[PDB]
């Protein structure tokens, strides 16, 4: 069924709650029994967004190798992500020394620091270029080396450097800075400028250790791009384009990581999203 097609009877018999009921119901369910000890209790944003313990990202660390980050391999696609919540004040020092260890390129933010007049992850990354930021328990200094703010988003290039070693890295962060508070956008065109600056920016290929991405509990918005970008990958590879199916795609990387796409609105601004992406994938 062209999914576009599929698209159109499902909005025309107002069928979005039901499908997305379904899609959660046939998801897998692993154990994540390490998010649950009792010393990882405030690693933890929410109680119930937990990494599953088969695909959990370990830290190099002899003392708690715990983070709330999971590790999504799409192997015909021949993609990597790693999808993790918006660090908390006491894990900020992890989440850079994850990027590290896991030699990523580029840092993907869905959230902003403030929404509905809440914080919804801390300040992790520095304000100013002489100002700099030091992680005493994970050895690490982080230095902002240029801004370049948009209208849709901001990109970021950062300096990180293990002072244990003397190792410098350089990593971007690709932030937008538009999702409203409430529900999804009406277009998925800045969306979709976003994620092809992302892919031009190297961020994504194999080259480099699997990007980071997180939002707010690292599941709704941030499955959302992944889950568009994933979808146009396998439409340019494979012989029939047609063949892709985005709730066979997203079960798959809910075998990975828990709950990704959190409303039915989600699941379908994500058909749109690759829809309109299948334009431009297409010759076009
Ligand atoms: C069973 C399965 C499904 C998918 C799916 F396409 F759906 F995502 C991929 C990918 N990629 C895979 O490697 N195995």
């Amino acid at each position: 069924m062209e999914m576009e097609k599929e698209f159109e009877q499902i909005d025309k018999s107002g069928s979005w709650a039901a499908i997305y009921q379904d899609i959660r119901h046939e998801a897998s369910d692993f154990p994540s029994r390490v998010a649950k000890l009792p010393k990882n209790k405030n690693r933890n944003r929410y109680r119930d967004v937990s990494p599953f313990d088969h695909s959990r990202i370990k830290l190099h660390q002899e003392d708690n190798d715990y983070i709330n980050a999971s590790l999504i391999k799409m192997e015909e696609a021949q993609r990597s992500y790693i999808l993790t919540q918006g660090p908390l004040p006491n894990t900020v020092g992890h989440f850079w020394e994850m990027v590290w260890e896991q030699k990523s390129r580029g840092v993907v933010m869905l959230n902003r620091v403030m929404e509905k007049g809440s914080l919804k992850c801390a300040q992790y990354w520095p304000q100013k270029e002489e100002k700099e930021m030091i992680f005493e328990d994970t050895n690490l200094k982080l230095t902002l080396i240029s801004e370049d703010i948009k209208s849709y988003y901001t990109v970021r290039q950062l300096e990180l450097e293990n002072l244990t070693t003397q190792e410098t890295r350089e990593i971007l962060h690709f932030h937008y800075t538009t999702w409203p508070d409430f529900g999804v956008p009406e277009s998925p065109a800045s969306f979709l400028n976003f994620l092809f600056k992302v892919r031009e920016s190297g961020s994504l290929s194999p080259e480099h250790g699997p990007v980071v991405v997180h939002c707010s509990a690292g599941i709704g918005r941030s499955g959302t791009f992944c889950l568009a970008d994933t979808c146009l990958l396998l439409m340019d590879k494979r012989k029939d384009p047609s063949s892709v199916d985005i709730k066979k795609v997203l079960l798959e990387m809910r075998k990975f990581r828990m709950g990704l796409i959190q409303t039915a609105d989600q699941l379908r601004f994500s058909y749109l999203a690759v829809i309109e992406g299948a334009k431009f994938i297409m010759g076009d």
